[PDB]
Order: C-alpha cells, then sequence, then structure tokens
C-alpha cells in the first residue's frame, strides 16, 4: 500500500490515486514575493477552549490526535472561509534531518516539520461527505523550526513511546491544541487538496506564516516512531512529507502586507 519510500511513496501515488496529477495538489511552494495582499481576507477566527481530544493514533503514516467532533465544540471561522468548520485531528509531517519535513516551502525553504490540524465544514454534516466536496475541509497548516522547546507539544511528546508501531493507539484526552499555535494568526490561503491519499481536491489551505519553535529533543522523538507494526522489521517513521505540487492555475493570498 502506499507509503513514502523508494517503492511505494509520493511518485508512486498516482497509479492508485490518478488525481495526484490533478489541478489542485498540494503541497505547493509559497512564493513570497508573488502571493499577494488580499485585503478582503478576515482575520482568522480559531476557538479552540472546548476541543475534546480523545485519543492518538500510530496509522502507520504519521500520528493523528483525534477529537470529538459530535459538536461545534473546536471551530475554524473566517479568514478566506464561508461558514464553520469543525476540528476533527492533527498531525504533523517530519523529517529525517533538521532541513528537511514540512510540505508547504516559503521561497524553498524546508522546515523541520508541519503541523495541520483538519476541520471539516459542518454544511456537510460529516467528514466523510465533506471530502467529496471542493470547500470541504479548512486546514491550518503551521511550520515547525528547531530552536528553543515548545511546551504544549510535551504531553504529545511523552506519550509516542506507547503508540511506536502501526495500529496502536492510546487514550489522549485534555490535551489543549492551543498550545500548538504560534503567536500571529497573519496567512497564506489557496485552495489545493490532501497531502496523503485519496489526495482529494476539498481543502482550504490556511498556511501560518509564523513558525513554532521545538526542541531537538521533542523532534527526535518523533524521528523514533516505527511506519512497520509490532514485530515486524523496524524502519523508522521518519520523511512522511509529500514534496511541493505544481501550482497550476492557482493564486495564494496573503493576510497580511
Amino acid at each position: 500500500h502506499w507509503g513514502y519510500g523508494k517503492h511505494n511513496g509520493p511518485e508512486h501515488w498516482h497509479k492508485d490515486f490518478p488525481i495526484a496529477k490533478g489541478e489542485r495538489q498540494s503541497p505547493v511552494d509559497i512564493d513570497t514575493h508573488t502571493a499577494k495582499y488580499d485585503p478582503s481576507l478576515k482575520p482568522l477566527s480559531v476557538s479552540y477552549d472546548q476541543a475534546t481530544s480523545l485519543r492518538i493514533l500510530n496509522n502507520g503514516h504519521a500520528f493523528n490526535v483525534e477529537f470529538d467532533d459530535s459538536q461545534d465544540k473546536a471551530v475554524l471561522k473566517g479568514g478566506p472561509l464561508d461558514g464553520t468548520y469543525r476540528l476533527i485531528q492533527f498531525h504533523f509531517h517530519w523529517g529525517s534531518l533538521d532541513g528537511q519535513g514540512s510540505e508547504h516551502t516559503v521561497d524553498k525553504k524546508k522546515y523541520a516539520a508541519e503541523l495541520h490540524l483538519v476541520h471539516w465544514n459542518t454544511k456537510y454534516g460529516d467528514f466523510g461527505k465533506a471530502v467529496q466536496q471542493p470547500d470541504g475541509l479548512a486546514v491550518l497548516g503551521i511550520f515547525l523550526k528547531v530552536g528553543s522547546a515548545k511546551p504544549g507539544l510535551q504531553k504529545v511528546v511523552d506519550v509516542l513511546d506507547s503508540i511506536k508501531t502501526k495500529g496502536k493507539s492510546a487514550d489522549f484526552t485534555n490535551f489543549d491544541p492551543r498550545g500548538l499555535l504560534p503567536e500571529s494568526l497573519d496567512y497564506w490561503t489557496y485552495p489545493g487538496s490532501l497531502t496523503t491519499p485519496p489526495l482529494l481536491e476539498c481543502v482550504t489551505w490556511i498556511v501560518l506564516k509564523e513558525p513554532i519553535s521545538v526542541s531537538s529533543e521533542q523532534v527526535l522523538k518523533f524521528r523514533k516512531l516505527n511506519f512497520n507494526g509490532e514485530g515486524e522489521p523496524e524502519e523508522l517513521m521518519v520523511d512522511n512529507w509529500r514534496p511541493a505540487q505544481p501550482l497550476k492555475n492557482r493564486q495564494i493570498k496573503a493576510s497580511f502586507k
């Protein structure tokens, strides 16, 4: 099945998922000189006070921090969005070394990692219906650089030993995703896709300009995860990022001057 290797990685995905070569694929390189400031864009509204995390999962690609999305508890609105988008999960992409790992790039710069907070449009009732719509999802992307520790990340890092291998999950309640946000909510936005199969072209991307800092020790713990299942040959969960795809007929807009 699909993965990140030489034989099953991003360049192979198109054979099982031909939209991989579509008109609105993600990620992309954000050329800061050509992204235009759009004064019509609103501030983003991130309302995570009542978010209810439930569980962390090793799905064999990354780990997912899952939320109760059965009510309007943790919602994204504003920005480029019409209506209300409910948080369902977050996950990361990261490298084998600090010089790579992000999916989006900024003037070709790769960050050490990238966090995706995934939200679905409540007008479509559930996530599976939402991903069939061009405005079904809003993904908040946040870059990670290596420097000072991010204290709000440590609880995630803590738990990773318990989900080493594919298929392992653990209770992960009471985790506050606000502790993963940078100070500024300035962003770039563009229409794109899921960055893993099935690569559906259902996402309004909102990529924050300001990275968070995490420590080398935090990231090193991500890199101890495994893509394999229990008792199988160990293959470290690193370099689980899709490279930048062609921008095609799209504009990237900036919320800030």
